[PDB]
């Protein structure tokens, strides 16, 4: 299990799932959500991540989406985007694998959805407890895709 080897077994993935307070299923489209309240919730997720001790103990590169980056991503996708498709990356990790084969087997699990992309390249894995929790993003990248991604960063930004 590539996830269990990295630290991200199901108990950890579950205790990392932030339970929304917005009363809204994340299968609804952005049109149904109160932007003022969403942004507040992101502030609280921010505060919650910067106090977690289990992320410290994890051998992983991690990032929380800032309230400013969520606000941009919200307006960029309003009104007809699904919420669990836009805000599927609020908490995110980045790892390198020796191969992609064993990553694409995570599709066959429950609660794990996989988005293959092998300008850029790589494989994104999403754990979502249920439809009123935020999904955790995991970007996988062999050395071949990680150096192409980093090199494209230099000629873009
Ligand atoms: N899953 C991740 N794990 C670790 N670092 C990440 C991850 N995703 C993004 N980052 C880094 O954090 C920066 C900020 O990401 P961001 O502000 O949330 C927009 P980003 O996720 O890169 O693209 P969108 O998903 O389209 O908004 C990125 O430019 C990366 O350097
Ligand atoms: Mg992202």
């Amino acid at each position: 299990y590539i996830l269990d080897k990295i630290g991200l077994n199901i108990e950890i993935l579950e205790s990392l799932s932030y339970e929304s307070k917005l009363g809204m299923s994340f299968k609804r489209t952005l049109s149904h959500f109160n932007k003022e309240e969403v942004l507040k919730e992101i502030e609280l997720i921010n505060n919650w991540y910067f106090s977690l001790e289990i992320i410290d103990d994890l051998p992983l590169d991690s990032r929380i989406k800032s309230v400013s980056s969520a606000k941009m991503k919200f307006e960029r996708y309003y009104p007809n985007a699904t919420y669990n498709r836009v805000f599927n990356d609020i908490l995110g990790f980045r790892v390198i694998c020796k191969s992609y084969d064993e990553v694409l087997e995570l599709e066959k699990e429950d609660k794990i959805r996989v988005v293959d992309m092998s300008g850029f390249r790589g494989i994104h894995v999403y754990y979502q407890r249920d439809n009123h929790h935020y999904p955790i993003e995991i970007q996988f990248n062999t050395y071949y895709d990680r150096q192409l991604n980093d090199w494209l960063h230099d000629k873009f930004y």
